């Protein structure tokens, strides 16, 4: 006799209402909002359409969430039938090895996101010629070898089913592309999850796989494209399997062959506003949330949602002194940026709010479905692929004050895990009494000096690639100096005319003492 | 309560009217109230009470309205009195030419239609190509292209992809590519590309979908293709089957019982179709649920009036009770229509007693079949009713905004869809007396026009020069830039050997002193 339109579990009144589920005596009760009660014990309000099954139009029914029926790898934040519960797999592959018909250097992927499938992009270690030490002439081809492994960044699992992937060398130079191999894994790939596990042996990337027997190659144009612009860069498909389901009766989930993801993500990405925000690492994370669509009848069913709300349910906000805040950085410490559809939209919100700064209106300015919105930390610049590449000099410079030890070998920093995120190496020289400037490791890919202490200081090796020696000064009345190299100052490849000095480098001033004060 | 094609909705509501409108928080299926569903801009739905889909599209009338459907359908397609469908056709980026020394060059393609989806590409004129290769009278080269699916229908295809053939000069077929199964697990969705603007594009390499034979083509052949640097793309309607939606959960699972190659043929004998390029320039094709005066059935449908479909169709509207689109009123647009549909209204003018259809729009009947065709007036069309020029005039003042100006070009702020009707620039510097001294003067050194990432148009003078800005004599030399429409560009060398662009119908789009700049 209880009005339950959409025929989840909840009824109707509840879900447009406020709602929430509450355990008392070890049994659970989706009790109503009942502001006296459940605002002590710090449940959560929620409220869903109570015309979807499932309101964010994922394989989940806003009653499976909210009450805890549902597979327990789905995330944490999307068991808010708000937010949205897909998988967003991409490539991590962590080395390549090149050799002729040999070399290897360890590689950094990163996911990536432009404005318009999941991507990522592959940086290959520039620091310690290659056509040289594999003996390569332009008749040659050089042939590829990495290793990869997949991650799941969303809020829902896969498991039969693992994605395509293809390897580009350029715009659309592609190299291989991986099968989508069709049930070679019963494991499981749970959101923030390597596959295989990083205790694990990586997986081997090796041919075009649709016959083992063919491998790899690329002839001597492409090779020095690769040589020219050391990344590769790995886009990977939707192509996810089956769901796996919770049977009410006896409480097993079970891959259930009738949901399929490609059913659903669809859906999803039409009726969700998707803001991806890198306060955790600089990462990219990418979340949906449900938002409401005016021309949709179905979709104004959903709750009204505002930005400010939207960034508490989905990465994590809160206001502990009223203000909005992450792990301890006020919401003005972030930078928004919106496609077009997005930008006007908002400008349009901000004209009839008669407000110019949206940091004050931020719990005012309303979410509508296809939404995207970036927010990403404001102390960095960031590349084409939204990447932290570099900062400003007077935070770069910032992040060395602590000076811990200073020696005539090397020296002993404790450096932000933000900033050396986008530090490619560093530079040491000498400076005479008056003038006379020298650098030591004077070469781009020779910035490797920098060692990572496992408690939490960063040591920088001076004599690293000065012949296993100190600074010999023979006069105490020079100074050293140590700059530091952003990302995007950084030299990957010698230039047009094959120059591999760092006179063309834009530093950073990090440390300059003199001679007897070391 | 009656409802005899079982669509939820009842009889009387479809006939007379009715709106889907969300309460507390709930849909309901309201009647149309004269006055206080008009104030809340609600739309008036009408109707078949005896056909479940009146598009004849495979989505219920209710469906539509009330939003119970696959997210991927186009927002107009939510309205019953318009059909649902995909409309398919291919894209090529760029091709290269080589023999069993190769010319790489980008191409642009357009959607056409004239009097199954077609296209046709351009290849780039910009830097002799039967030389550049060491082609001999009994050599033979091969295709190498980059395509991509375009989807501007207003519903999505899903497990299949259409079959779709190259084709050079009237029928001269070089390639054909297969009608893939259920291979494509992904999603093409109206207004979206295939694969993703971010993905590489789809290759071109064998002219059969098994074999591994190359794309070949003999001399006498590309030399066919020199003279006229562009080829065919002609697709079918083989789309997959239909993404489904399910009442009891909400789920869209693609149905394997119901396939577009059933609905379609239903649809187009259903609805009156218009073609209008208005938006951005390009072909778009919608169709409308018209009445079919033999039909009993399709007299079961609303009366449609010319000037509603437009409405409904496109996104007229009316602001001072005068139909416009986006500020361009209806007056400035082309009407033209197959010889059985211009017969129709020719009787309709004269029950009317009318010689301007552009009055009495309100008063056209559209019946099923109907083939309209709607034009920007401003451009001019070729025989595929592509935008291929301008009057002056308009090409002017689509320049008349510069940003900036110096000895290195132009920073102007043109119209993203405008300048899709421009080769390219030619530079020129003029004689206090008259003298006329062409910078770029080759008929393929006319590609100075860039796109920066703010959307600004740059066109650049040391291009084409000596990599170096422009130097004047005196800062009275008049510095001249001309714009060439495609109508109005050449591709090859004159009858002599003339590669200068003296000949080349110029347009001036700018023409300040040196000291002016
Ligand atoms: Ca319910
Ligand atoms: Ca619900
Ligand atoms: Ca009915
Ligand atoms: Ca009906």
């Amino acid at each position: 006799t209880v009005p339950d339109r959409d025929n989840d579990g909840i009824p109707d009144s509840l879900e447009v209402e406020g709602y929430t589920v509450d355990v008392k005596n070890k049994r659970t009760f989706l009790s109503p909002w009942i502001s006296n009660i459940h605002e002590k014990k710090g449940l959560t309000k929620y409220k869903s359409s109570p015309e979807k099954w499932s309101t964010a139009s994922d394989p989940y029914s806003d009653f499976e969430k909210v009450t805890g029926r549902i597979d327990k790898n789905v995330s944490p934040e999307a068991r808010h039938p708000l937010v949205a519960a897909y998988p967003i797999v991409h490539v991590d592959m962590e080395n390549i090895i090149l050799s002729k018909n040999t070399i290897s250097k360890n590689t950094s992927t990163s996911r990536t996101h432009t404005s318009e499938s999941n991507s990522s992009t592959v940086a290959i270690d520039h620091s310690l010629t290659w056509a040289e030490t594999m003996g390569l002439n332009t008749a040659d081809t050089a042939r590829l070898n990495a290793n990869i492994r997949y991650v799941n960044t969303g809020t829902a699992p896969i498991y039969n089913v693992l994605p395509t992937t293809s390897l580009v060398l350029g715009k659309n130079q592609t190299l291989a592309t991986i099968k989508a191999k069709e049930n070679q894994l019963s494991q499981i790939l749970a959101p923030n999850n390597y596959y295989p596990s990083k205790n694990l042996a990586p997986i081997a990337l090796n041919a075009q796989d649709d016959f083992s027997s063919t491998p790899i190659t690329m002839n001597y144009n492409q090779f020095l494209e690769l040589e020219k612009t050391k990344q590769l860069r790995l886009d990977t498909d939707q192509v996810y399997g089956n769901i796996a389901t919770y049977n009410f009766e006896n409480g097993r989930v079970r891959v259930d062959t009738g949901s399929n993801w490609s059913e659903v993500l669809p859906q999803i990405q039409e009726t969700t506003a998707r803001i991806i925000f890198n306060g955790k690492d600089l990462n990219l994370v990418e979340r949906r949330i449900a938002a409401v669509n005016p021309s949709d009848p179905l979709e104004t069913t959903k709750p009204d949602m505002t930005l400010k709300e939207a960034l508490k349910i989905a990465f994590g906000f809160n206001e502990p002194n009223g203000n909005l805040q992450y792990q301890g950085k006020d919401i003005t410490e972030f930078d928004f940026n919106f496609d077009q559809q997005t930008s006007q939209n908002i400008k349009n919100q901000l004209a009839e709010l008669n407000a110019t700064n949206i940091y004050t209106v931020l719990d005012k300015i309303k979410l509508n479905a296809k939404m995207n919105i970036l927010i990403r930390d404001k102390r960095f610049h960031y590349d084409r692929n939204n990447i932290a590449v570099g900062a400003d000099e007077s935070v770069v410079k910032e992040a060395h004050r602590e000076v811990i030890n200073s020696s005539t070998e090397g020296l002993l920093l404790n450096i932000d895990k933000d900033i050396r995120k986008i530090l490619s190496g560093y530079i040491v020289e000498i400076e005479d009494t008056e003038g006379l400037k020298e650098v030591i490791n004077d070469r781009y890919d020779m910035l490797n000096i920098s060692s990572l202490r496992q408690d939490g200081k960063t040591f920088i090796d001076f004599k690293k690639y000065n012949d296993k020696l100190p600074l010999y000064i023979s006069n105490p009345n020079y100074k050293v100096n140590v700059y530091a190299v952003t990302k995007e100052n950084t030299i990957i490849n010698p230039s047009e005319n094959g120059d591999t000095s760092t006179n063309g480098i834009k530093r950073i001033l990090i440390f300059s003492k003199k001679g007897y004060e070391i």
